């Protein structure tokens, strides 16, 4: 389900762009495949081999990005639609890049601390030769952290010298960039201000639904309210509050710190998991799950203004009928750039051997994304379409023509 | 059918030896897969997109050799089982080496002659980070021949300089080597006279049935001849001859050259095609194809040693029946290893930089595949089985000797 | 003659400085002379074989810097001094560079795009382990554009990994700088602004002549005119137009961009195209030829200041009767440099992975300008020369120094 | 003089061939041509600025090889003349090398040795990147000897580490090799064995006429003499002899170690030194200058078969002169090409890490001109033409068929 809708607008966009098909059968196959084989031995001391693997999309525009992931099942289809989102969504923020995705076949929950560093070891010097500073750029996933990345970074500098740049997402003490766990939420609320902004209408004196407190939702929400709107609806995995006065975010934060849920606050009621999708507000933010809204929520939403600050919230039925209803949708391939920026903004201050501070990091994230919003807004105009069909064509039309420009052997 | 037998025979030759499970899993995975993509521009001015691939499966033993294969239809098992087959059979023969095979998705029977070397430089320069001189030999395979080695090389020299043993079967003054298209005819014969010798017989004196003239045939029958044996019937792909008293092999070879055929031939009368396979005979030598051999053949042969030139030429039911006979089998996997052998040769005098006469080269062949049966025989003779299962044990205790030697990171 | 002049005035410098002979005598030798053969297909299939060359004079203050030229006629001398040319002019900006100058012996009006792309491809491979990041920097010249850096960027990425600062002048997709196009034109306001600045005027309120409507007349007239002066005379290939008061450039360009001349203009009367170097004015502002003052027009002449933005405008018979008369005259050495620093910025940008807005580069290049003037002028004081002499002074002693710091092997 | 012959038979060579006018063409061009600045102080502290040069012809076969000559004067024709003829001549004897010709313009009688040493270790520290074992492989010339070679290797050795195999020519103890001081004058008795031997006669038993002492000349006599021959006239530069009945060459040799001169000799009568070109005799055999053969001697001359151990001994008009007459020439690209192959043996023994003992380079060198000879000879009489233009037929038809076997970017 979530495969089929990256390739599907994929081929919109060329329809729409009116490509070559020579040119789309070329952006279709992946720049290399790679495959491995990983054989440690455990802390008794026998041996257990799992099958690693690396796919690279292109590189026409810069080195490729792309995450490490650490999960028991794997599919080529799910792997190379992956690298090619990657790819659009790279080329949609405008920062030099291509696109990637790679991991290993294991369970984590199922190796000690010195089993898991021998196998992240053991993939490095096995994918050596085929990463670099300006070629190939991992970043964690799910299933990894910061620690896989030093790790990582270590094994890597045996082989080709001290060499900071070759992942992100690092410690802050081995060359961390200050400003990452905020960034998805910062980037969320500079989109909503640009889309608001557009249509003549500004944050301070709206109504905001949002759905879930992971570090997005929580960002997001004391960012909004720091900024002078007011929030009316809170969920969660367990409970959902409402207020039809603005909820004070700031306590509610250290309610949860405690208690651990939304039950019990102060100055909140209690309301039913399944009806904030239907509340009365200016804008619905969910940041939790995709999918959650369908045929049966679309003709019952009443909202003006939807952010998909998740992964794949909207089908497209529902976007149809919500488009005749009258609503704007900002896509996700663009409201939550904020974190590929971040690291695009690491990588530079490694590069440079210099660190920024937390002001400057914040004003180039703004000064990014404002600049992203006009662009999609200009290459939506031109060819009359939404919102999500302008960003893909934006990044479809920078792809291939990066890609014609830059030769095909004469 | 043919990706069956490899993995059935090591099935067998590990419940054999009692290799750990641990190992044999190891043993399945390969060690490197590679896919990329080669676009490039026809004569016309439009673009063309191929994929090409890699497989390299164990380099335990020293570099990787392996062929390439220009054919439109490919699969991903076959290209394993047939990497597997070559780590196996190299492990036999006794060179140093390991398995790999690679090729492109494409029929060579619709580009010309520019579009085919241009196809070959953009395969090597998407793949030359991956093979060299101590890492992986390239050789030439169905549909392709010493041209494109000599293509590979000149690109791969623009890469990392003059390296001529990067790839083998290259013409003669590109730095080829001598006795190369009689090498498979001499290495069965070597084997014939090695196993005739086993059980006090000699060559002198028998009668030979072969089945076909490719290369193999042609030369494996003419050193026959020479050496005092005497062949009583000939096949082909159109028609079959029989003499009781011995055909003029020299004679038909020129006989051949004109005429084309078979028919009409002076010393020697016409014979059904279906019936050779069946005739009295001391050995019989199919050349041509494989599985030529099944359960209604099985009960009528009556021959005393069947030497495996081609590939895969026999049956498990036919093999079992046989063996009930009473009859010997020398598998395929050991008979027709005058090729690999002669290409490692080559590989030795081009990194030695001086080239050795025809003379040597015979003699190392023989050599060779005396010293390669004798181990083979007492290997047999240790477990208790018959030939095939003593070459694959023979080939699988090798290389799992030499990976537990190497190590395991402790 | 263009390569008299060069030659001419280094010994005079050298004269001026009282530099040892030896010295000298090693700063005529160049660095390194390199010809390579470079042999392609034609379209019918047919081989073409041209002759490339690459001279590179000095690299004793960082990386070699230099244009690669597309011209059916070469010379050994004039390559030579147009290398040592770049060498003093990169020394006088105060940029880390030294100097080169390379190129093809063909007629590119003869070759199709594909051939064309054929040859820069084939020439970056026979000469990419001579140029570098760090080693020699190519950069576009007559016969060439940004389209062939692409090329050149493409080839030696293949072969050394993704270097995109290998060349200068790419497109603005692939890493190229903003500011480009204006960069002469710019530089020469800012040289005359300096220059005016020195005895006390200032560009608001004075008289401008300008020949010609290239890029770097059309500019710099454009600036001037919004600065605050007054333009009276303009030339070009086909007419010629004066006003007393001030001609309104901005309906100016837009004229010549329908019409394509001069004639037939709204706020302007036509003159006679011999006529506008001798009108009364306080700045002469030749853009278009070289050698345009001479005997003939030395007395008549009646401006104040000169400003030399094309390529050896001046005799020197002119440039001693201008002397006697007691007018300035800025050399050609300094008055166009802004394309250099320009192309310096964008290498700095490459460098550091990070892109600049278009204020901070004008900044840049208004300081880099003014900083150079004034290093000029005090060079010019120590040793009682004229501006010419005391540009070229200061190149060679900047040159000389470094030499003769970095050492002479003991 | 010398720089005619060459390219004289080049183009006759080319139109008995039928060669294409590109192919041609594309031979013409060397591969790549070099110019390096070497500065140096001397033994007082002053500087010395000279030039040393490189040209490197053709690599389609191998390696390349050629000489490094210390001269004050240089011409840039003669050195492309030179690197074309080692081309061929290497063609001829079928080594796999290629040609190429290097040197530095000094006067090596000005310049102590420490002086000489750090010249030889800048130019090698100059050009150490476009050198190598399988790129390049300088070896000595006039005004340089094993000394050089020597300081190159160590100098090549600091830079790319251990490679013994980068030059030819060095001393014994650095890994020299065995028979070299012999090499010549062995190739010229083993070709005029052949000769001999092609029309049915032997040395035992025939008359010579040798020119020269130099190592070639006593060599060759000292041979000739113990294979059982018998010399009737020797030259020098200083006086001359003669015997009808044969001249005790090993009594000669000690006498010249002593009296350092050929007068008062025991078993031989003083002669005047412009007659014995003239003397009946059956081989003649010029070993000291060129030219010696012209119109007022051609028409004199009585001997039976010439064989051209110096270099360009013979003019055209003689030589047609001599062919109308009925005589044989043995041409001397083939006649003393003993030096390059004991060179290419010495390379193959650096190669290989082992050294042959004296008896094996004696056989190999037999084998290999006694080859050249029949392929010759094979070559001549395909086309119908002499032993000069079969030779060179056979080098350039050598060459030109492995270039176009190696491709031209399609
Ligand atoms: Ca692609
Ligand atoms: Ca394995
Ligand atoms: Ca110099
Ligand atoms: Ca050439």
């Amino acid at each position: 389900n979530a495969l089929a809708a990256t390739n599907r607008n994929f081929r919109h966009a060329s329809r729409i762009l009116g490509l070559d098909s020579k040119i789309e059968r070329s952006l279709m196959i992946p720049f290399r495949e790679i495959k491995v084989e990983c054989t440690i031995p455990k802390d008794d001391g026998t041996l257990v081999s799992y099958i690693g693997f690396r796919v690279q999309h292109d590189n026409a525009r810069g080195p490729m990005k792309g995450g490490i992931r650490y999960h028991p099942e794997v599919d080529p289809d799910e792997v190379n639609a992956l690298a090619q989102l990657m790819t659009w969504k790279t080329a949609v923020a405008d920062i030099p890049y291509g696109g990637a995705k790679g991991g290993i076949g294991c369970s984590p929950r199922d190796l000690s601390l010195s089993e898991l560093e021998r196998l992240t070891r053991v993939f490095t010097q096995k994918i050596h030769d085929l990463i670099g500073i300006h070629t190939d750029v991992p970043a964690p996933d799910m299933g990894t952290n910061a620690q896989t990345m030093a790790w990582i970074l270590d094994e890597y500098s045996k082989f080709h010298g001290h060499s900071p740049a070759v992942v992100t997402g690092k410690p802050i003490d081995l060359g961390g960039s200050l400003g990452r766990e905020a960034a998805t939420g910062r980037g969320v609320v500079f989109a909503t201000e640009a889309l608001l902004a557009e249509y003549g209408k500004s944050i301070q004196g709206l109504t905001f639904v949002i759905q879930g407190f992971g570090n997005v939702g929580t960002w997001a929400a004391k960012l909004i309210h720091e900024k002078g709107g007011k929030v009316v609806a809170v969920s969660d995995i367990t409970g959902a509050i409402r207020n039809p006065e603005g909820i004070d975010i700031n306590a509610l934060i250290k309610h949860k710190d405690a208690t651990g849920s939304l039950n019990d606050f102060n100055g909140g009621d209690a309301m039913n998991s399944d009806e904030l999708l239907i509340h009365e507000c200016d804008v619905l933010i969910p940041c939790a799950l995709g999918g959650v809204l369908n045929k049966e929520n679309a003709g019952d939403v009443k909202a003006k203004f939807i952010v998909e600050a998740a992964n794949h919230p909207t089908d497209p039925d529902a976007d149809e009928i919500l488009s005749k209803k009258g609503v704007i949708i900002l896509p996700d391939i663009y409201a939550n750039a904020g974190g590929v920026t971040v690291s695009y903004f690491e990588w530079v201050q490694n590069i440079q051997g210099f660190m920024w501070e937390e002001e400057k990091v914040n004003l180039e994230l703004q000064k990014y994304m404002t600049r992203a919003f006009h662009n999609i807004k200009t290459m939506c105009h031109t060819h009359s379409c939404n919102l999500r069909m302008g960003a893909f064509t934006l990044g479809v039309n920078r792809v291939a023509r990066a890609t014609q420009l830059r030769g095909w052997e004469a």
